[PDB]
């Protein structure tokens, strides 16, 4: 199917013998799922986002059926706030994502043009709004809060933005903190006609 982006991408799968829903994000490297009982060993691991750190525990080899399609490959368990589909899944599903068409083998990365100045940023599906890294922006904001996956970051909201993304003008809200990478999220993906095709 082809999935927009105006609401969150959600998908059902069937991992483990349960039936769970996750969120398909072209931001994470890997699929991470809320606390779950899964057969057989597993690694400890640490893995980081907005908010800071999680330790997980790494399954490789896990079967996911996403929805009609069957992928073997690495699960983390661990105190994430949504279960999130990674890239290592994604490519097995053969997910693209176009606005350009993009696998997802590597990060999906692309120059955006934004106060005057160019920065490199993330095309984030499981990201509902724009976070960069500090940055001098003009203009008022306000304060916030947002969460990921190692927690919260306190953020500077800052609404009407204008940002070229890979050579598209949007205009929305980006928030501005300590994320450790620049993500674009969907309520200005939607603005570039970004689709999520597998």
């Amino acid at each position: 199917p082809q999935v927009t982006l105006w609401q969150r991408p959600l998908v059902t799968i069937k991992i483990g013998g349960q039936l769970k829903e996750a969120l398909l994000d072209t931001g994470a490297d890997d699929t991470v799922l809320e606390e779950m009982s899964l057969p057989g060993r597993w690694k400890p691991k640490m893995i980081g986002g907005i908010g800071g750190f999680i330790k997980v525990r790494q399954y490789d080899q896990i079967l996911i059926e996403i929805c009609g399609h069957k992928a073997i490959g690495t699960v983390l368990v661990g105190p994430t706030p949504v279960n999130i589909i990674g890239r290592s899944l994604l490519t097995q599903i053969g997910a693209t994502l176009n606005f350009p068409q993009v696998t997802l083998w590597q990060r999906p990365l692309v120059t955006i043009k934004i106060g005057g100045q160019l920065k490199e940023a993330l095309l984030d599906t499981g990201a509902d709004d724009t976070v960069l890294e500090e940055m001098s922006l003009p203009g008022r904001w306000k304060p916030k809060m947002i969460g990921g996956i190692g927690g919260f970051i306190k953020v500077r909201q800052y609404d009407q933005i204008l940002i070229e993304i890979c050579g598209h003008k949007a205009i929305g809200t980006v928030l501005v903190g300590p994320t450790p990478v620049n993500i674009i999220g969907r309520s200005l993906l939607t603005q570039i006609g970004a689709t999520l095709n597998f």
